[PDB]
């Protein structure tokens, strides 16, 4: 735990432009590492908010046709400030309106980090996570997350394989969506970031996600969700320390 | 539990347009039973959604301009892809905008499910529950499900009455949207579903709601809203068999 | 607690045009006290809403083009009606898109209070926060609630600071943003509230939170957040006469 500290002291102002289902418990996460999470959609505002913000997540899972012109707009305003993104292309492989806006949106800006599950990446790209990581790492030289049992990253030359977390996870809607906005939270205006802050932000989540599902108060999904936020406020160096699971390849 | 058991097993993508203030938690439960939701409201992917999924919910609780013509268009998408849908008018009663959308809505499409309370129903159609549902199910050859005190289920040459739940449901928002999102999980892409799988989808909720608020940590309607997720997750064969309360049955 | 029970027995219909972060949490905290919200956002259904509502709320929070427009039409509605407007200028000093359409709906509209931090109101109008309160009040001749550290409320001829709540409340994303529907759901169609409504409803809020944040159960930011609600359905006579703090 390095960056995680100075999220707690600096308050990063993490701007997120993400899905419909998600938006709260999103804002949720970031305010219990410490972030100062912003929900603007307006592109009216994004040159102002963007020269004082340290990152922006652009999360596709409510696409919709009011939502198309301006995610493109903001993208390069973020470019143009020097902004970070963190993308998340939602289920790009269930259809061929979201592979087709995917696909414009990286010939359009540069993004930060492309996070998603196997499958999502494989469709961007189109066996293994670690392949697919990699492909897609060649294709568009900017670092890839792919979460799934085990997570894996791949940043510059260097590929690693994360194993924490729980099964209570895949049942919490926006879980993952809110890892999206965990990491944004984490690259402190870093349009190339350091492959220790990408491992420390999947880290923290899982650790999180793990120590909570073990509370004698979680009793499922429900329940979860709550201890999921207040294990994040909590967290600690002694604890991440124990429980972190990381390989490299 | 016949459903919920394949509920579980074959995990449902279970489509929702569903309103505002209720998208999280209808999310939430439907992953709690085991379903798969995608709120998805670009018509632009239905046909290709609406192939494979199970069902679609529509809900107007936060109905605008910008919803209006989406909704009609996926709609007949879903009617020409053989997609079940439950429609839930929620406010109905409470503005013509509302009252003249959703006659728009039932002249263009068919729908599988009409669910509401019993104020919502009646101004549909323009009185106790059951004459209320018979009404509309002459009317619009559809299932009904009027939600109150009991309930009501109207289908095929079946009416039903049941009778189970929680003060503190009334307290949360999107219990009742919640429960429109759940029973699109049983439809199994039914069109015309089994009364036995809408009895189930309504007696699981109210179970389920029941059995929650009566948990030891369950200290008012902010910690019954995680409670009732978690025992959800767990509803099991015995405790539903235990607990279910059929008041009547009406046939032809 | 005169207001409280009043809302417990009446139902009051509270209209929330709020921001897509809070809507679901916003809904939920008026429910506990008892208040019946509608998160109505259509201008075309404004007129009949509005006849038999008891307050408005508008935040922008969430503001983009699609939203200007029937923001402003809504409020002209709400003047007409006579009903109440709440009005949260979230994150105004940010940028000049959000002071220009602030500026516009407080020149299209006659506002029942005015609730924002120190800097959002001092944004508005252009030291502490009682003295910023009542340059907002000269300008607006509209109730101003400040929320901070203490909270301030100016209306009419009289200023109150009040020293109840919690820290984690500023951890839970639209605790504040929960706040001004609390506000709405106090004003009984009043367009001149009392400020013993206003303090009530700032009490209760805050009482309610530090109320929670003692529970047992309360592990942090998370667990806090449906403890809050408990605590808000639960808050009875005794429970607020003890623990409020109020001053000047
Ligand atoms: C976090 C956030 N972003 C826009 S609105 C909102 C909730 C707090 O005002
Ligand atoms: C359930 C759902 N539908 C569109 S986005 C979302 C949350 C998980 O991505
Ligand atoms: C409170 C509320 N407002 C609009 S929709 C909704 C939930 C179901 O009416
Ligand atoms: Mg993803
Ligand atoms: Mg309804
Ligand atoms: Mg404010």
């Amino acid at each position: 735990m390095n960056y995680l500290n100075n999220i707690r002291i600096e308050n990063p102002l993490t701007i997120c432009y993400t899905n419909d289902v998600v938006k709260n418990f999103t804002a949720n996460g970031l305010l219990s590492i410490g972030a100062s999470p912003a929900m603007s959609e307006a592109p009216e505002e994004a040159e102002e908010f963007y020269k004082v913000a340290q990152a922006l997540l652009i999360n596709i899972g409510t696409l919709t046709a009011q939502n198309e012109q301006d995610i493109i707009a903001i993208a390069q305003t973020a470019n143009e400030a020097g902004l970070p993104i963190v993308f998340d292309p939602v289920a790009v492989g269930a259809s061929t309106y979201r592979k087709q806006f995917c696909k414009l949106l990286l010939k359009s800006a540069k993004v930060s980090v492309i996070k998603g599950n196997a499958s999502e990446i494989l469709a961007l790209i189109d066996l293994d996570a670690v392949t697919i990581a990699k492909k897609a790492y060649a294709i568009y030289k900017t670092a890839i997350v792919i979460t799934g049992k085990e997570d894996v990253i791949v940043q510059g030359d260097k590929a690693i394989v994360l194993a924490n977390g729980s099964p209570l996870l895949a049942r919490v809607t926006g879980a993952g969506c809110l890892l999206g906005g965990i990491i944004a939270g984490f690259l402190f205006r870093e349009t190339e970031p350091d492959i220790e802050a990408l491992i420390e932000a999947v880290s923290v989540f899982n650790i999180a996600a793990e120590v909570a599902a073990e509370n004698e108060n979680c009793g499922g999904p429900g329940t979860f969700s709550p201890l999921l936020l207040d294990t994040l406020y909590h967290l600690n160096e002694t604890t991440y320390q124990q429980r972190i699971r990381i390989q490299e390849v």
